[PDB]
């Protein structure tokens, strides 16, 4: 029928999408069926899957030469045209968002507790402002010669657009929605983490697995190539919302001492009979102290030494099994101790907090498992790694490369860290990037970078304004801004003035 | 009656209101009971009105004191930060937002074309951000000690925001809609200008359009009626351009006759009208350009009074009884020049040709001679209307600067006036020293021009900013970052390099804490 070779024809399509090379390595857990059935009759093209496959071009092309893409956050059109001839893309975080830009403008410290059309709205305000500037550009050079055309530099303003997709901000609907918003508003990528949505609380591995895989099918059904970035703060979060998943278990830490009651209960009955928010601080840090926590395969070698048993046989399996279950665990240990020996004691569900989540070794042996993890299921692999450290980079770039050797991964470069007085010199802290870009690190950001330059700037002038007025403004910006050659010093021309001028006259 | 009771004290109490010194001198064409009936039965409290107050009574106290409130365009709420503790007031500018934020995501040049809630939505981000860096102020004044306090600067996140409402955008139920939406938002204060909605003319005599001396008191007059009903006293601001504005939209107002440009050859049929016809024959947009060219240049424009003058003296007549004339009512209508004329010169001469139709553009624009003449007359007729008056001067200048504050303040001497300083003016390459650059600020403040604005400053600071560091951090990577953000934000202690305190980090864990 009409609508039967309509969905035949698209089936056939998607599943040859699937299988080119911009999806190699990626893992879909539904059908081609599952994703044309969701579609309806209506296809859209979007641009943010244009810049999507620029994005996933540049990558690969950097990535062949272990070259750097390293960006500047920016959090206004202005940051983004004078970024535009020298930075390859665009870089949108949500820690901005939450301070200078929210769809309530309520603004406020970054718990990603804005509402979830923030960021994309951010998107689209950056994107809205790059197809101007681009339609600016190309007016122009139409009213220049065809050998100044040759003379001129072309400026690309159609940088793809990478965003904060934060936790995702809800339930796997949630996740959709705010995939779709980003594609409509421009963005070529979005980056999730494995943190619980509402320091740091993680969420258990099969819940981020999820979360990225409701982004991939939104974007199959959009029929848009947008890229999933994974992000795991795993190396310093030390709490987890939910011990359901055995990829998690090795990690997770316990009691040994028996004499150890449920901490959770105890604060609330406190609670109940009128103790005071310092005691049962008190008690808490009390608590933490007498009873030290261990993984349960700490537990469990400690014990089969200490009852005079070869722990080898264990330590075998759990090498041989990273994800073996708690409860497949204590099976292998049981029967390595036997009937005469007693088993051991190890309880996680002790030590909870208040809000029931679970203690978390931390580190990077948990952020280089979620990251490979994760790999199947992202285009780009983002892993907090604690202070810049070429030699920890080296480490891990080597680790992913070994088991996935063609995915890229991405580098956070702190604003605040006090790189000389941690072992740089300027020679060191010029070539960070490049050292690290070797290592696989393509994609790297200053996520913070327009929030500090505009303070600073403002911080400067205010000061001197107050006091020596139209001098203080000359010196500080008319003076210096022409001196660097900024183009918004003709302000009107920089904001597309002739362009609107000609339309105007063409109308007329 | 009860309820008719209650109605005759509310409107006892906004005349009671409309006597106070905060409204010495304002006209209002309508009454109190025209106010209270369109009130409904709730009436409601605006933060903005507080503001206005605050604002208000700043301008009187530097007023008195010759002094200045002088201020820089910001652009967001991280330039509102930095500027709180030595900019009194902050400023809103509509041409930042045309380009850099729109209630629709739509950027562009500024032609007052976005939608008209879009300087609002900029006012309320820039007041919600004020709230909350207040409350995260706050709340570490009360961790401090009693003593810690006293030796503590007091920051004050709350200045009053100034805001553009551009032309009123549209008729005037838009402007009372506009005016609503930003005592809503959080705007101290509003101004007005008196051009068209719609935008320059572009092209040929490319330019402002100005509209009628009436129509704009209209527009000062609805934004004063919306605020009466909702009971706020935010500031009403009159800008005028009729220093730089060569055409005007109607000549219905006599008031605006005197500038009105006219031919005055008879041979000259009306030029509209002629492109028209070209137009309809086939002819293409350069042989139209070429006839309107042309026609300017044949066909002179004058004043109906020069024209007057002009015939009197070739036909041999003494002027002086016109010139007079005019002279003492400056508002005298075309009808009543051509009158005056017409009786100088009896009947047995022919009579004054002249007419302000034939040279109109194709929009139907008159021309206008501007200038600081129309500019004081209109700064003058929008006083009783006006909080504050914005008159556009042209080049910065002491001395009309001076010539204007004294005119104004011969009529209404306890008049504020605005002044907006060019952020693009070569003002070292065009006879100012170091030292007049410096004292400028303070030598208007003397002369009346108490509220003062670089109104793109946050504009050009963010650009050049970025581009420095962009430029840089392509080839120098954390070297560049480093070098030029953040040892320099260290250096001159800028409270963002701990952008997580900054943000209001230890507030928000208080109330969390406070909740469990
Ligand atoms: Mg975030
Ligand atoms: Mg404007």
């Amino acid at each position: 029928a009409a609508e039967d070779a309509l969905y035949e024809q698209q089936v056939r399509d998607v599943e040859a999408w699937w299988a080119t090379p911009r999806y190699a390595g990626i893992t879909r857990p539904y059908t081609a069926a599952d994703v044309v059935s969701a579609r309806g009759s209506q296809q859209q093209s979007y641009p943010s899957s244009t810049m999507a496959r620029k994005l996933w071009n540049l990558i690969q092309e950097r990535k062949a030469e272990g070259k750097p893409i390293h960006t500047l956050g920016a959090i206004d059109p202005i940051q983004m045209t004078q970024q535009a001839a020298h930075q390859e893309v665009l870089y949108v975080s949500g820690w901005a968002c939450s301070s200078v830009l929210t769809s309530t403008n309520e603004v406020s410290p970054d718990f990603g507790d804005y509402p979830y059309n923030t960021v994309p709205n951010q998107v689209q305000r950056l994107a809205k402002a790059q197809s101007m500037h681009d339609r600016k550009h190309w007016d122009a050079r139409r009213k220049m010669s065809a050998q100044e055309r040759s003379s001129t530099p072309y400026t690309d303003y159609l940088r793809p657009i990478i965003a904060d997709g934060d936790t995702g901000h809800g339930g796997l609907t949630a996740v959709t929605k705010l995939a779709k918003l980003f594609a409509e508003a421009g963005a070529a990528a979005v980056h999730f983490e494995d943190q619980m949505h509402g320091g740091k609380v993680l969420v258990s591995t099969g819940e981020h697995i999820n979360r990225l895989t409701a982004a991939r099918m939104q974007w199959d059904i959009m029929g848009t190539e947008n890229l999933v970035i994974a992000r795991t703060d795993s190396e310093s979060g030390r709490l987890i919302s939910n011990n359901i998943d055995a990829r998690d278990h090795e990690f997770i830490l316990g009691v040994t001492d028996p004499s150890a009651a449920p901490l959770a209960g105890t604060l609330q009955n406190m609670e109940a009979r009128g103790a005071s928010a310092s005691e049962i601080d008190a008690y808490e840090a009390a608590f933490t102290r007498d009873h030290p926590l261990v993984t349960f395969d700490e537990a469990a070698v400690s014990h089969m030494k200490k009852h005079n048993v070869d722990p080898a046989e264990y330590e075998a399996g759990v090498a041989k099994d990273r994800d073996m279950s708690i409860w497949d665990r204590r099976a292998l240990a049981k029967d390595i101790l036997g009937a005469d020996k007693p088993d051991v004691y190890w309880d996680w569900d002790v030590p909870r907090t208040r809000e029931g989540y679970y203690h978390f070794r931390s580190g990077m042996r948990a952020a280089t498992k979620r990251a490979l993890a994760f790999a199947p299921y992202a285009d780009l692999l983002w892993v907090e790694t604690g202070d810049p450290s070429v030699s920890v980079c080296r480490q891990l770039g080597r680790a992913v490369k070994e088991a996935y050797p063609e995915k890229a991964l991405v580098y956070n470069l702190s604003p605040s860290f006090n790189w000389m007085g941690h072992g740089f010199t300027e020679q060191t802290l010029k070539s960070f990037i490049w050292d690290i870009a070797k290592e696989g690190f393509v994609l790297q950001l200053v996520s913070l970078a327009g929030v500090h330059t505009n303070a600073t700037a403002t911080c400067e002038l205010a000061r001197a304004f107050k006091d020596e007025g139209m001098l203080a403004y000359v010196n500080l910006v008319q003076r210096k801004e022409k001196e660097i050659g900024c183009d918004v010093l003709t302000h009107q021309k920089w904001s597309g003035a002739a362009y609107m001028d000609r339309i105007v006259g063409a109308i007329q």
